[PDB]
């Protein structure tokens, strides 16, 4: 309960300082300070900004997990949630959108943990009960259009509304 | 003039055979226009960048592909061969995949016009596939599916969060489930 409670402190601080300044305002040094923890302790839970951000986006989603009948309505309410949410912090996207462009191995379970994740939300969005092995494949996919049209956004050749829309076809396509 | 495709054809030949040897890094504009026998400066004109270089490359090969039989029955099985051959190709070319990766994910403002027209033919190619002809809409549309998860797939792949083996089972989930017949 006190690891907890420092685990809370650092991440409640990439989240404050992401969302006001976007990735490159995500420092180490600075989130230590903003957190009052030793910078030792931060790189000892967290190694990098990487996963930091990534820790934070997945407790992010954990939260938001604690609406329609078939299984497209369902899906395109979840799908509607996060996009509200993502067009609403511009800023904390770039953050995560870039935290994921640069995650590699050694961010492995920060990331992974991520997908479960959002999948399972995806697939319990799609499912009545236990879903199936494809619900959770069609959940990746909408993670890839994601992620994808996210990385056209982020260089500044896609909007946010474009996204939606890829995001809204994508989910058309698989379970329309 | 007919010179000025002798040197595009000689430039994206260099950056085809350079990128595919020594990967993205290796792609830089003096060597480039060494190995292709052009001034620097000529190719600067024309490619303004890397990025340029290689998603130019890339829509040449997708050309090329399109142009040059046995073929599937179904919108899915011919959609699973081509995506099939581009998979072996792929395995194949890890440095080529490396570099066409790491030009996507770097690509700029600068570029859009390029990577759009790029992105033009790739899903055209599937699109026609999948109608064996002209197109509908919707399978322009799943060619830009297929495409988003290949991309997403390469960059869990570029960064050593997944294997080569991953993207491609990724692909052949992601076409069956758009289109499984």
């Amino acid at each position: 309960e006190a690891q907890r409670e420092r685990r809370k402190r650092i991440l409640d601080a990439t989240m404050a300082i992401a969302s006001k300044g976007g990735y490159e305002a995500v420092q180490m040094r600075a989130v230590a300070d903003r957190a009052d923890v030793a910078v030792g302790t931060l790189y000892r839970y967290f190694p990098s900004k990487v996963h930091l951000l990534v820790s934070a986006l997945g407790r992010e989603f954990s939260r938001i997990d604690a609406a329609g009948a078939t299984p497209f309505q369902r899906l395109n309410f979840m799908v509607g949630k996060l996009n509200r949410a993502m067009q609403r912090n511009p800023l904390l996207t770039e953050a995560m959108t870039r935290a994921y462009v640069f995650a590699d191995a050694s961010a492995a379970s920060e990331v992974d943990q991520v997908e479960k994740l959002i999948d399972s939300m995806f697939a319990r969005a799609m499912a009545n009960g236990e879903p199936t092995e494809d619900q959770y494949h069609i959940a990746r996919v909408i993670s890839d259009v994601w992620l994808s049209n996210l990385l056209a956004w982020l260089t500044r050749r896609a909007s946010a509304t474009d996204v939606s829309k890829r995001l809204d076809l994508a989910v058309r396509l698989l379970i329309g």
